[PDB]
């Protein structure tokens, strides 16, 4: 049970390697370098945050920050609606 969890597989598929590789560089020091290693398409690195960090069902104001530096708008829209 977890609405927002289905919300990054879906968003997960409307990234692809380009917008994971700009929130993953900004990672590197934020979230840490061992997550990054662990991630591979995108649902990982947010089953970790999600897990205990700064992301919940109504609480993610760390993620889709980093989303606001990419000026990205239908990735910001959606995580922000679940949130």
């Amino acid at each position: 049970m977890d609405p927002f969890l289905v919300l990054l597989h879906s968003v997960s598929s409307s990234l692809s390697s380009s917008e994971l590789t700009e929130l993953k560089y900004l990672c590197l020091g934020r979230v840490g370098k061992r997550k990054l290693e662990r991630v591979q398409s995108g649902l990982d690195l947010f089953s970790m945050l999600l897990e205990q960090n700064d992301l919940e069902p109504g609480h993610t104001e760390l993620l889709r920050e980093l989303l606001a530096s990419l000026r990205r708008h239908d990735l910001l829209r959606r995580v922000d609606d679940f949130e």
